[PDB]
């Protein structure tokens, strides 16, 4: 044989029809909205709230381009020169370089544009190119220079340890994002940056360098969702929520039962996992190298929702009790492929519905794993309870009870790039779901035999009516009996067969 086990996927839950009705939508100490509420209405484009812009220049917001403090020593203004810069007609690939290194004179050397060069020159025919510099490049520099009229509200950082939640208009991302690809945020360059340093990079210069096979289609991914959003103006929220958890269970004493799995080597997280939690496996600096070399699970879902990268525009970079929650993205490309075969397929048309504060209803959690070097590393306790801990934070909603939560959409979470092993990350997972109470919907993705070993603990621990605490035990003893004494670089037995024989014997 079957191509999923467990409990069969309709009987598990789903947004927005589990959801709660949502509360009236308003600003306040730990809700940043950028938008008039009172004014939001469907199929409308949402009003900036304030009207006219204002602006803070400090340690506690981003510093945004057309800020009379972004100067440049000659002191005159940097908005000024942008303006000129990117109103110049572009009819070759070197137009844009030029453009973009007058506000950036000081990465002139250190900024390579070979691939944003060889895309215009060498992977378009012409009038895909021709299309890109009369249509797509001008009305892209439009709305970038529309930011002051656009996003009139300070943008507040979601720093290190805040309890905070910014809701903005896809409009307003839009407008964002395309001064990201200009390269025109002031601070966030330097690689001898401090205030920034704990900061993913923003600004989209490294999408622009080398020769990457990937880079054309990184670039058509992007190119997709410009022209769609430059063309029509898109009316939809998106809220982006930093959760900072204090007390973690005691692990060890957690008397919860297992909740339900359903588990299947087809389908993936953003295809089949729709009115579930879908989990993003992150980088501690979110997106990865989205907008530079990197192309797997967080980077893909990134491209093909691009409004996710705006994240990187606030989000510090996450600590071990720290998670991000992004809620009403769109999903503007498809795909084929992974890695190096990923592919730009096609333009996508999001059917999903809108709740009450006209957001998709499409809900990620970034969570980070560990990145083991070495094997072993993964079963010390201390680590498991860190990976314990982290995807807690991101299943649970303090506040809201079990029966209005989604079933958790997941899968081999930190066991490809991280080098985590799937059979403890799944059996992880499966105890963060259970003290959050959520069930569980996992996709190997092509593992058959990993979807059948999955199925089969699952259901003998459930059977058995082992506990959260029960099987954290178990974790521990396998620990000290087979890795915390272990001469080589495998231990002598796998991890389920241990827990077989340890509940089978007792
Ligand atoms: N779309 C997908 N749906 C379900 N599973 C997927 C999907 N895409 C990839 N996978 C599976 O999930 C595994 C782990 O994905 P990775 O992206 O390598 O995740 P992980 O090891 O946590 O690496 C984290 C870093 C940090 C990110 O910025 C970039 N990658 C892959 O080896 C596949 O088996």
């Amino acid at each position: 044989d079957k191509k999923w086990l467990g409990t069969p996927i309709e009987e598990m839950r789903r947004m927005p029809r589990c959801g709660i009705r949502l509360p009236l939508l308003r600003p306040s100490a730990n809700h940043t909205v950028t938008i008039r509420v009172d004014l939001l209405r469907a199929g409308e484009v949402p009003k900036p709230f304030p009207t006219h812009y204002k602006d803070l220049w400090d340690n506690k917001h981003v510093k945004m381009p057309c800020s009379e403090q972004n100067l440049y020593p000659v002191a005159g203004s940097r908005w000024e020169l942008i303006q000129t810069a990117l109103l110049n007609k572009f009819t070759r690939p070197q137009n844009l370089k030029d453009a973009i290194l007058k506000y950036n004179v000081a990465y002139s050397k250190k900024w390579d544009f070979t691939a944003l060069i060889d895309f215009w020159d060498k992977v378009l025919e012409e009038a895909e190119a021709q299309h890109l510099y009369q249509s797509i490049l001008p009305d892209m520099v439009k709305i970038a220079l529309c930011l002051p009229n656009i996003c009139t509200q300070p943008i507040p950082l979601l720093a290190a340890a805040m309890n905070h939640s910014i809701t903005m208009s896809q409009e307003q991302i839009a407008s964002l994002l395309a001064n990201a690809f200009f390269c025109t945020f002031p601070r966030r360059n330097a690689k001898m940056k401090s205030e920034y340093s704990s900061y993913p990079d923003i600004n989209f210069n490294r999408l622009f360098e080398g020769r990457s096979s990937r880079k054309p289609e990184k670039l058509k991914t992007l190119f997709c969702y410009f022209r769609r959003v430059t063309a029509a103006a898109p009316t939809g929220l998106v809220t982006f929520t930093r959760q900072s958890l204090e007390d973690f269970p005691e692990w060890e004493r957690c008397e919860k039962p297992l909740t339900r799995l359903h588990v299947t080597y087809e389908g993936t997280i953003e295809e089949n996992g729709q009115g579930m939690l879908q989990v993003d496996f992150a980088n501690r600096f979110v997106g990865g190298g989205v907008t530079s070399a990197g192309l797997v699970q967080e980077e893909i879902r990134f491209l093909i929702n691009p409004e996710l990268i705006i994240s990187r525009l606030f989000t510090e970079v996450l600590d071990h009790n720290e998670c991000l929650i992004i809620t009403g993205t769109e999903q503007y490309s498809e795909y084929t492929g992974y890695a190096e075969t990923y592919r730009w397929s096609r333009s996508h048309e999001d059917g999903s519905e809108r709740d009450d504060w006209q957001r998709r209803c499409t809900e990620i959690v970034a969570i980070d794993a560990l990145h083991f070097r070495r094997y072993l590393d993964q079963f010390v306790p201390e680590k498991m309870r860190r990976e314990l801990n982290k995807a807690y934070c991101g299943f649970l909603r303090p506040g809201v009870s079990s029966e209005n939560l989604s079933a958790v959409a997941t899968g081999n979470w930190g066991c490809g790039a991280f080098g985590g092993d799937a059979r403890l990350k799944a059996l992880i997972q499966i105890l963060a779901a259970a003290a959050a109470e959520r069930d569980v919907v996992y996709f190997t993705f092509g593992d058959s035999e990993l979807m059948r070993d999955i199925y089969s603990m699952h259901i003998f621990l459930t059977e058995r009516k082992l506990t959260v605490g029960d099987v954290y035990k178990l974790l521990l003893r396998y620990y000290n009996e087979e890795c915390r004494n272990c001469s080589t670089p495998g231990p002598d037995i796998k991890l389920y067969p241990f827990i077989y024989h340890a509940v089978e014997s007792c």
